[PDB]
């Protein structure tokens, strides 16, 4: 069995200490706010520049940061049903990556929780596929926000499991 850990750290995803990081990124590659992303002015050379489709992931091995860019649905455009869908194959192709590399920790936050949430609260819905497809790997997993309400929420959550 793979067996993987879970913890939570509340702040800047740019910092963290895992072997890989997940950018939440739009289908041009682009981590929220373009190239004025924490991300991008820290890392532009873990960002190669091209398409990756919804539910697609990509690991770029930068020197100084290995980022895997993974497109999460946008809510704003795509129906419930057809975005739960793609959340679920955005995280199953982190996993695939994080295995087929054998990574053994990753920092990773919540797909479609920000920009592309529709203004609606999806913590548990991102979190529950995020569980679903890291639980395919045997890697320690940081599980990163910004915000302390979800921090709690995303504790009490991960608590629960077994």
């Amino acid at each position: 069995m793979k067996a993987p850990s879970y913890h939570v750290v509340r702040g800047d995803i740019a910092t963290a200490t895992e072997g890989v990081i997940i950018n939440a990124a739009n289908s041009k590659g682009q981590p929220g706010g373009g190239v004025c992303g924490a991300l991008y002015k820290k890392f532009p050379e873990s960002f190669d520049l091209q398409p990756i489709e919804v539910g697609k992931a990509r690991l770029v091995k930068g020197a100084a940061k290995h980022i895997i860019h993974a497109v999460g649905p946008n809510f704003n455009k795509v129906s419930e049903v057809e975005g739960d869908k793609q959340l679920a194959e955005a995280y199953e192709s982190i996993a695939k990556i994080v295995n087929d590399n054998n990574y053994k920790s990753v920092a990773i936050p919540l797909l479609s929780t920000g920009i592309f949430s529709g203004n609606k609260d999806r913590l548990t819905q991102s979190l529950n596929h995020l569980l679903t497809a890291l639980d395919t790997t045997d890697a320690d997993v940081a599980i990163y926000c910004r915000d302390k309400k979800w921090e709690m929420t995303l504790k009490e959550a991960v608590a629960r499991r077994e």
